[PDB]
C-alpha cells in the first residue's frame, strides 16, 4: 500500500472494482510546480521529499476556461474540470492491478480540450476499469494547457513554446524512472489520447526527445497534421505580443514583456486568451504547439513526410460525427434543443463561422463538394454538410492522412471508424457519434452495467478494451478468443479499416475517400 519512488514515498489507497481491487495513486507530482519565477518556462525537476506523500485524491487541474454555453447539461459539464483549477496543477495518476502485478503493459493517457482545457480527473477517464479488468497498468497526467502552457517566443527560454508538451514528455520519463516500483514494465508502455491528446501522441512520434520513452501509440480523433493543431510562428509572436497589449504588458525588451506577464495574475491571463485572435471559432486554438527547435525541430508536415519520426505500431481511428459537437457552439440554426434543420443560406453563414479567413472562392469550393444531393428535398441536406464538412476536415481527412504517410515507411497501422450511438447520450440524435464519446468504451465505462448502457454496449465495450490492451501488449488489436473479425492492418493501398458498433463488426476500404481528396489536395491552396 506504500510504493517508493525515486523522489520519496507515496501512499495510494484501495479500490473495489467487480468482485476484485485496484490500487489507485490520485495525485503524485512529478514537477516542481510552475509558479512564479518559473511560470512559462519547461517544468522543472522535482526535489526528493521525505514524508510519504498522499497520493489519495486527485490533484488540481490546471487553469482554464470553463465554457458556458449550457449550465447545468451534464451533456456538457461532464468535460469541465471537477477538481480546483491552479497554475500548481503538474500531477499525475497511477492504477496498478491488485495484486501488484510483475511486469505489466503500462498505459499512458493524455486528454484533449483543444490544447485550451482538460483535466486527467474526468469520470470519463477512470483508469481503474482497465486496471482490473486487464491488469494492465494506467498513468494520466495534467499537463499546462492555454497559455500558461504553449505561449511563445521562439528561442526565448522564458516563453520557448510547448511547454505543455514538455510537461506530458517529463511525466513520461517519470514512468521511466520510477514504474518498475509499481511493477509495471517500462519497456512496454503505450501512449494513448483523443483530440489534441492524439494530436499530442502524434507529436511525440516525432520529437526525438520522447523516442525512448515509449513503445507504441493510439490516437483518437486526433493527429498533429490537422489544421487546428500546430500554430504557426507567424501566428504565435503575433498573438503573445496581443496578450501583452491587452494586459498592458507590451515592452521592446522582449524578455520583459514576459516578466510583465509574471506579475499578473492567473485569471486575467485567461481573460484575454480570448481576443488575441481577430475571427476566432469553435475549434481554434489559441495558443497551441510550436516549431520551437526544441521538442519540435522542424514543421511536422515535413518530418511525417520524409520519414522522420519513431517507427512503431500505431492504432488511429475516429467517430461517424466528429462534426456535430461543433455546430452547436456557434452555428447559426443550430441547438442542442432542437432538431436543427436549416437552409442553404445558414450553410453558408456558418462556413463563415468554421473557415473564417478564407476566401470567398474558398467557401463556394466547399459549399460546391458537399451540396450535390442524392435527393434535393431531405429538409437536413444543410444541416447534415456542414456536420461533415467540420468533421471530414477537421479530424477524419488529416487522421487518414496521417495513417498513410506513418504507413508508407513500413510499420503496422490499424485504423477504426467507431460508429455507435450510445443509448443514454443527453445530446439530440441529430448530432450522431460525436466527438469524444468512444473514450468511455475505451476506458471500459459500459462494463460497470449499472443504468446506463445496454448489454450490447457492455459487449462492445469489453470487446475494444481487449483490442486496445492487446494492441498495448502485443502490438496486434485483435480479439483472438471469441470469434471475432480479424483487424487487418491498414496499407497505403487497400486502405482497409475496421468499424466498430454493436450490430455488425466489418471491415471496410477507403474511407471519406471522395471527400478527403477535396480536403487533402484542393483545398490546402486555397
Ligand atoms: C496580428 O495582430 C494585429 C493586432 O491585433 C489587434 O490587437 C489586439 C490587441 C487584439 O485586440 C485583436 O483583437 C486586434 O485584432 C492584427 O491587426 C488587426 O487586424 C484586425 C482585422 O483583421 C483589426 O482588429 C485591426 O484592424 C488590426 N489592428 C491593428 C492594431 O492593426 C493582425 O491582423 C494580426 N494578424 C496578422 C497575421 O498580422
Ligand atoms: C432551433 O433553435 C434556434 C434557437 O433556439 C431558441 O430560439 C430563440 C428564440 C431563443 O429562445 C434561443 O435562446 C433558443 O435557444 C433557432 O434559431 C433562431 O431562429 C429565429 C429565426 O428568426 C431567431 O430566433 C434567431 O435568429 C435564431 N437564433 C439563432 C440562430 O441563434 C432555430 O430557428 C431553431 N430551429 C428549429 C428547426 O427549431
Ligand atoms: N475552442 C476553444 C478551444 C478548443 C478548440 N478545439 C477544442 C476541442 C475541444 C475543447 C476545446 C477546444 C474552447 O475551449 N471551446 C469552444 C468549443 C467548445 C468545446 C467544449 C469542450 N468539451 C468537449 C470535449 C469533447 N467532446 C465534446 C463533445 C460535445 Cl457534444 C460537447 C463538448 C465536448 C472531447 C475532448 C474534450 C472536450
Ligand atoms: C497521510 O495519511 C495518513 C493516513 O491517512 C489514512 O488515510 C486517509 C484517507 C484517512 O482515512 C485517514 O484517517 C487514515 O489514517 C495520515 O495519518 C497522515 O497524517 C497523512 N499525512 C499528511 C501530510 O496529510
Ligand atoms: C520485463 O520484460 C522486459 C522485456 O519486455 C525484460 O527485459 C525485463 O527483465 C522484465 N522484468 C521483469 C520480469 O521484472
Ligand atoms: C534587456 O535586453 C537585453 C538584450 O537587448 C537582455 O540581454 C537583457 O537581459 C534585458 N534585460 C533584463 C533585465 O533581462
Ligand atoms: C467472450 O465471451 C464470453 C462469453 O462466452 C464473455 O464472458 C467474455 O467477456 C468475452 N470476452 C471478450 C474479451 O470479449
Ligand atoms: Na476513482
Amino acid at each position: 500500500i506504500i510504493i517508493a519512488t525515486k523522489n520519496g514515498k507515496v501512499r495510494g489507497m484501495q479500490l473495489t472494482v467487480f468482485g476484485g481491487t485496484v490500487t489507485a495513486f490520485l495525485g503524485i507530482p512529478y514537477a516542481q510546480p510552475p509558479l512564479g519565477r518559473l511560470r512559462f518556462k519547461k517544468p522543472q525537476s522535482l526535489t526528493k521529499w521525505s514524508d510519504i506523500w498522499n497520493a489519495t485524491k486527485y490533484a488540481n487541474s490546471c487553469c482554464q476556461n470553463i465554457d458556458q454555453s449550457f449550465p447545468g447539461f451534464h451533456g456538457s459539464e461532464m468535460w469541465n474540470p471537477n477538481t480546483d483549477l491552479s497554475e500548481d496543477c503538474l500531477y499525475l495518476n497511477v492504477w496498478i492491478p491488485a495484486p501488484k502485478p510483475k511486469n505489466a503493459t503500462v498505459l499512458i493517457w493524455i486528454y484533449g480540450g483543444g490544447f485550451q482545457t482538460g483535466t486527467s480527473s474526468l469520470h470519463v477517464y477512470d483508469g481503474k476499469f482497465l486496471a482490473r479488468v486487464e491488469r494492465v497498468i494506467v498513468v494520466s497526467m495534467n499537463y499546462r494547457v492555454g497559455a500558461l502552457g504553449f505561449l511563445a517566443l521562439p528561442g526565448n527560454p522564458e516563453a520557448p513554446g510547448n511547454m505543455g508538451l514538455f510537461d506530458q514528455q517529463l511525466a513520461l520519463q517519470w514512468v521511466q524512472k520510477n514504474i518498475a516500483a509499481f511493477g509495471g514494465n517500462p519497456k512496454s508502455v503505450t501512449l494513448f489520447g483523443e483530440s489534441a491528446g492524439a494530436a499530442s501522441v502524434s507529436l511525440h512520434l516525432l520529437s526525438p526527445g520522447s523516442h525512448s520513452l515509449f513503445t507504441r501509440a493510439i490516437l483518437q480523433s486526433g493527429s498533429f497534421n490537422a489544421p487546428w493543431a500546430v500554430t504557426s510562428l507567424y501566428e504565435a509572436r503575433n498573438r503573445t505580443l496581443n496578450l501583452a497589449k491587452l494586459t498592458g504588458c507590451s515592452r521592446e525588451n522582449e524578455t520583459e514583456i514576459i516578466k510583465c506577464l509574471r506579475n499578473k495574475d492567473p485569471q486575467e491571463i485567461l481573460l484575454n486568451e480570448a481576443f488575441v485572435v481577430p475571427y476566432g471559432t469553435p475549434l481554434s486554438v489559441n495558443f497551441g504547439p510550436t516549431v520551437d527547435g526544441d521538442f519540435l525541430t522542424d514543421m511536422p508536415d515535413i518530418l511525417l513526410e520524409l520519414g522522420q519520426f519513431k517507427k512503431t505500431q500505431i492504432l488511429v481511428g475516429v467517430n461517424k460525427d466528429e462534426g456535430t459537437a461543433f455546430l452547436v457552439y456557434g452555428a447559426p440554426g443550430f441547438s442542442k434543443d432542437n432538431n436543427s434543420i436549416i437552409t442553404r443560406k445558414e450553410f453558408q453563414e456558418g462556413l463563415k463561422i468554421f473557415f473564417p479567413g478564407v476566401s470567398e472562392f474558398g467557401k463556394e469550393s466547399i459549399l460546391f463538394h458537399y451540396t450535390d444531393w442524392v435527393d434535393d428535398q431531405r429538409p437536413e441536406n444543410y444541416r447534415e454538410a456542414l456536420g461533415d464538412v467540420v468533421g471530414d476536415y477537421n479530424f477524419i481527412c488529416p487522421a487518414l492522412e496521417f495513417t498513410k504517410k506513418f504507413s508508407e515507411w513500413g510499420n503496422n497501422a490499424f485504423f477504426y471508424y467507431f460508429e455507435h450511438r450510445s443509448s443514454k447520450l443527453p445530446w439530440p440524435e441529430w448530432m450522431g457519434v460525436m466527438h469524444g464519446y468512444e473514450i468511455e468504451f475505451v476506458f471500459g465505462l459500459p462494463l460497470e452495467r449499472r443504468d446506463q448502457y445496454t448489454k450490447a454496449e457492455e459487449i462492445l465495450s469489453r470487446s475494444i478494451v481487449k483490442r486496445w490492451a492487446n494492441f498495448a501488449k502485443y502490438g496486434n488489436p485483435q480479439e483472438t478468443q471469441n470469434q471475432s473479425t480479424s483487424w487487418p492492418v491498414f496499407k497505403s493501398t487497400e486502405q482497409k479499416y475496421l468499424t466498430l458498433n454493436t450490430e455488425s463488426t466489418r471491415i471496410m476500404t477507403k474511407l471519406r475517400a471522395q471527400q478527403c481528396r477535396f480536403w487533402t489536395s484542393f483545398f490546402p491552396k486555397v
